[PDB]
């Protein structure tokens, strides 16, 4: 039937959308493909750990995976599992490999909580059309006191065993004349230090992160969506994912939707209508429903932007063998909180977090996620035969991405007479992972497949939200830009469209 606003999907852009219409009195329903996750599992908890992997890690897949840059030892805790509508879905395509959550709260469930604010000047270089003063003094600080950002004690850091890890890589990275920043987060850090004092059931502090946490995170459903259900104007129907969208003869939207089981067992397909139509499905999500309507003609009016100028935020990964006498520890927490950051908006720019490695005995190993400048941009392009998306994207368009990483590593390697570990990502040498992501952006990019707040180019009370507005790169971890964005887009839409 019939509802004021949909919103497709539970992630950040979805659930500040969600939080504002309901606030502004406009009844909303939010469909998510995945589950609720609130249910106790087997082992009484809610969400599997990484040393403990069962179906609840996996979106329909039939055996658990590894931590990538983990293998090595955790492939002994793998199993065959039944496909399931699991947390954590690995997406592939033909050249690259895009992880996203699903469930109510979409990403934030299975992240690693980093809130970090772009650095303006690159924000002014990706987004020129919009205004920094209003992002920069009012909505990147809304954005980063709703999702609940806080900030790590330092004496308790400094003394921790749990962050040995993020210690040693300060101090090798020290010797190349480099520093290292702090990274807020929203799992709360006053819980991770009762969890390593014994108080409180461990999370980050029991190898959990990628499959969901099961204390500390504060995830979305526990901050933005909360809130949007507490406004009484906000509902959200789960296992329910939208597969078509049209434009009704009188200017409104209707949608196909599909109702399936924990399983994937089709139990029905409704018909959904409304007026106002918001898409938080993802990068991925959002930009295959509009590729899919432009490509079997039910919006023939979407523009040729829809689809381009996607990039995986420069995501690389690598690793250094440490020397005997700088063990990184057995206990490392499963949340990062330091950075090295070498980002001056050059195409040598790399600002990496300092990874902790879930393994629990000791490795010598340091692990690192690069986020680099690396122009490559790909495309969705819709394939009518199996009516899937497909991401053009070849693994040589991460190669600026590799040499921006290689060479800053490089540089803490020589200062310290260390080598690559070039195993960790399977059999051939390979000590940089160039065909994964975390942080998938663009598809719908800002300003080019829609206006300037995210108005679909070519249709009236049509929306995008989510990530898939961010033109390929924004040289941090990308929740807090992705909310902050939300928060200004449909601030403008309620006042001049609703
Ligand atoms: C997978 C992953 C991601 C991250 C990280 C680790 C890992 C292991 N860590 S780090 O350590 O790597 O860095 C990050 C971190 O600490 N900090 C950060 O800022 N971002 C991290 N990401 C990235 C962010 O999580 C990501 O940028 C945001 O979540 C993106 O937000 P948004 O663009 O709003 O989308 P979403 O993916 O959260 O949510 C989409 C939801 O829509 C659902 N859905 C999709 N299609 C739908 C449809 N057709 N019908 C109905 N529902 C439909 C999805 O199921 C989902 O719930």
């Amino acid at each position: 039937g019939y509802v004021p606003a949909v919103v497709i999907g539970t992630g950040y852009g979805a659930a500040v959308s969600a939080l504002r219409l309901g606030e502004a009195g406009v009844q909303t329903l939010m469909l998510e493909m995945g589950q609720l996750w609130n249910q106790p599992g087997p082992d009484g908890n809610i969400f599997c750990g990484m040393l403990n992997p069962d179906k609840r890690s996996s979106w329909f897949k039939n055996r658990t995976e590894a931590p990538l840059g983990s293998f090595l030892w955790l492939d002994v805790v793998n199993r065959n599992i039944d496909p399931y509508a699991g947390v954590l879905d690995r997406v592939n395509y033909d050249q690259m490999s895009v992880y996203v959550g699903r469930g109510v709260g979409g990403g934030s469930l299975v992240n690693g909580g980093m809130a970090v604010e772009p650095k303006r000047s690159y924000f002014e270089e990706i987004l020129p059309r919009v205004d920094s003063s209003e992002m920069y003094d009012r909505y990147f600080p809304r954005a980063n006191s709703m999702l609940r950002v806080n900030h790590i004690d330092t004496k308790w850091f400094e003394d921790t065993e749990w962050y040995k890890f993020a210690r040693v890589s300060r101090e090798q990275a020290g010797k190349a004349g480099l520093g290292t920043v702090f990274v807020p987060n929203v799992y709360d850090f006053g819980y991770m230090q009762r969890e390593a004092a014994g108080e409180v059931p461990k999370s980050a502090l029991a190898t959990e992160v990628i499959y969901g946490n099961n204390h500390g995170k504060q995830s979305l459903d526990k901050t933005y969506l909360a809130a949007a259900l507490g406004t009484g104007k906000v509902t959200i129907q789960t296992l329910h994912q939208v597969k078509t969208i049209r434009q009704t003869k009188d200017g409104g939207y209707a949608l196909t939707v599909e109702q399936k089981d924990t399983d994937g067992k089709l139990l029905a397909t409704k018909e959904i209508s409304c007026r106002y139509l918001f898409l938080g499905a993802g990068s991925l999500g959002s930009t295959e429903l509009l590729v899919r309507a432009r490509d079997t003609g039910t919006l023939p009016n979407l523009n040729s932007e829809v689809g381009a100028g996607w990039g995986p935020n420069g995501n690389i990964m690598t690793a250094r063998a440490n020397h005997m006498w700088n063990p990184t520890g057995a206990h490392q927490s499963s949340i990062p909180a330091l950075g090295i950051d070498a980002w001056d908006n050059s195409d040598s720019s790399v600002f990496a977090e300092i990874a902790p490695m879930p393994a629990g005995l000791e490795t010598w190993v340091s692990l690192y996620l690069a986020i680099t400048k690396n122009p490559q941009r790909g495309t969705f392009v819709y394939d009518a035969a199996t009516d899937r998306a497909k991401l053009n994207w070849t693994r040589d368009q991460n190669a600026p991405a590799v040499n921006a990483a290689k060479a800053l590593f490089d540089r803490i390697n020589k200062a310290n007479g260390t080598i690559y570990r070039y195993d960790l990502f399977g059999t051939q040498l390979k000590a940089f992972a160039d065909d994964f992501c975390y942080h998938p952006l663009g598809g719908c990019v800002l300003g080019k497949a829609t206006d300037d707040y995210g108005r679909v180019a070519g249709y009236k009370n049509l929306y995008v939200t989510d990530g898939s507005l961010i033109p390929g790169s924004v040289g941090v971890n990308p929740f807090v830009t992705i909310t902050a964005l939300a928060e200004r887009n449909v601030e403008r839409i309620i006042k001049q469209d609703v």
